[PDB]
């Protein structure tokens, strides 16, 4: 268990150092996306919440292929604006319901320290 609290202000600084095995030790779900919304990292707790096998979704497009329910102004729209603006820091509640039991969560989207990468953090509410 990596001790990082959800919503921590310097969270992007802390996760820069972690490799994929260390990300799996977090208490919350973590998804790293590129600016086109392709999945670069997907940790163990996220596969717990969503039922997806982390290895099988890396490389897929989150908005197109994996999670069509987030293809809406309320989620995807915020991402596209953060990517275009080059800055992103937003938290909101949402319901995941594609091919799974409808599940309410707290989502935290934030730009990653690194280049063109963005974080999507998820925890149950
Ligand atoms: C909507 O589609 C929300 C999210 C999501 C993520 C992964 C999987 O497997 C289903 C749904």
């Amino acid at each position: 268990m990596e001790h990082v609290a959800f919503g921590s202000e310097d969270i992007e600084n802390t996760l820069a150092k972690m490799d994929d095995g260390q990300l799996d030790g977090l208490a919350f779900g973590a998804i790293q996306l590129d600016g086109d919304g392709n999945i670069l990292q997907y940790n163990a707790a996220q596969g717990d919440i969503t039922g997806r096998d982390p290895k099988q979704v890396i490389g897929k497009n989150f908005f197109k292929d994996v999670a069509p329910c987030t293809d809406s102004p309320e989620f995807y729209g915020k991402f596209k604006e953060g990517v275009a603006s080059g800055n992103l820091n937003t938290m909101f509640e949402y319901t995941f319901d594609y091919q799974m039991t409808p599940t309410k969560v707290k989502v935290h989207m934030k730009k990653a320290l690194s280049g063109d990468s963005y974080w999507v953090f998820v925890k149950r509410v």
